[PDB]
């Protein structure tokens, strides 16, 4: 029902009470939500997951001795992370993925 | 491929089962996935966070003795909760946030 | 700051480390990020929930003798799930909700 910024103040204003679309932590908590700790915005804001090894056990990118695979996230914003990967080698290959591992393409 | 009602609606009718898109939700446990129970909208549609208390550790909203501040979620619909909140005092000053408490504005 | 394909490779190959914006999995999780097992999408791409037994506890869908309803996801894409479902029955009647089962309307 209300829940913009105005909307919000001038009946905070007018009730001193927030309208009745709005309920406590607790009270969600009592109805079964419980808040989620998987949006990386909330506790890192302007920042995307990326440095880990990618094993490349499937072989799909070229492997070599001495050689390690690492993996970041591209395009996060907020909320889920996508499956949009940059892979860079030791040695600096790069390559992309769009489909989460499953297909690669060299771009440098 | 196929997740329109009436092209799941047609299917149904035609083979009397779902379109191999479909798995049921013991099979997608199976593979890994818990459901979240983060999302609001499902356990009370309609409904927002907002009441609990803002401690103010930081400072950057005006302290004053018997005073309290309590905080609000806005422009929230469903998934993930936002950076936008709304702030007001015992004593009614209000003032928003659209990045999580970093800085804040007086709206009324 | 840097996220894009062709913006994170330029800076890989300048140098030889990942923007400022990037931080491993360890360290989101030392700030109290937990990967949410909550999107399908992740562990089962192009598919969606469907097959299982709705109870009809209501009692808002006819009911009779020997007939079981289940029900599935429709318009799912990624990330959390929807209140859009199709709900068929044993005997193959047809009804479509999008409210998450508050009301029913017969599709075919």
């Amino acid at each position: 029902v209300i829940n913009t910024f105005d909307g919000v103040a001038d009946y905070l204003q007018t009730y001193h009470k927030l309208p009745d679309n709005y309920i406590t932590k607790s009270e969600a908590q009592a109805l079964g939500w419980v808040a989620s700790k998987g949006n990386l915005a909330d506790v890192a804001p302007g920042k995307s997951i990326g440095g880990d090894i990618f094993s490349n056990r499937e072989g799909k990118l070229p492997g070599k001795s001495g050689r390690t695979w690492r993996e970041a996230d591209i395009n996060y914003t907020s909320g889920f992370r996508n499956s949009d990967r940059i892979l860079y080698s030791s040695d600096w290959l790069i390559y992309k993925t769009t489909d989460h591992y499953q297909t690669f393409t060299k771009i440098r």
